[PDB]
């Protein structure tokens, strides 16, 4: 996937029988449940950015984040690809609380609200839930339509 890309993070708190999602309240993807995350800033590592965004959006801190995936997004007409680094943790510190950006809620693993999530999630979530590492690519036309996609399992994220 050639071209300048912009680094983002996505963090899924995934425990044995539940997963934490945030309802995005403003900005990009508002009105959909997602993992926690954002742009990676100058002067922080990708993992530092993931932690930062988890704290900003949910108040939670974490001992260890694990790399579980990479998803590259093309938005038709937008020059930069989005290079999203996906992370998982089971253990968390604190109780999740609402932020300006996100309203947190736990979901049982058989009640994941896919119809109110970004449409790409239904493709790669099953791999996340199976503990399989993956590389994904999705080309979107606007916010609702996937024109192209690829998805595979990887041994190294
Ligand atoms: C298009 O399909 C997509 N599907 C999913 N599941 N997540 C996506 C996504 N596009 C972007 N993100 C994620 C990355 C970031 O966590 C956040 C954006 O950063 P903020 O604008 O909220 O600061 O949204």
């Amino acid at each position: 996937h050639m071209g300048a890309s912009r680094l983002y993070t996505l963090v899924l708190v995934l425990q044995p029988q539940r997963v934490l999602l945030g309802m995005k309240k403003r900005g990009f993807g508002a009105g959909r449940w997602n993992g926690f995350g954002g742009k990676v800033q100058e002067g922080e590592t990708i993992e530092d950015g993931a932690r930062r965004e988890l704290q900003e959006e949910s108040g939670l801190t974490v001992d260890a984040l694990h790399k579980v995936g990479q998803i590259v997004f093309e938005f038709v007409g937008e020059p930069e690809l989005m290079d999203v680094h996906v992370f998982c943790t089971d253990s968390i510190q604190g109780t999740p609380v609402e932020s300006d950006e996100m309203r947190p809620c736990w979901f049982q693993l058989d009640q994941i609200p896919f119809k109110d999530m970004w449409p790409d999630d239904s493709y790669w979530f099953p791999l996340l839930l199976q503990k399989k590492k993956f590389h994904g690519y999705f080309k979107f036309q606007g916010q609702d339509t996937i024109l192209d996609y690829t998805l595979r399992e990887v041994d190294t994220v």
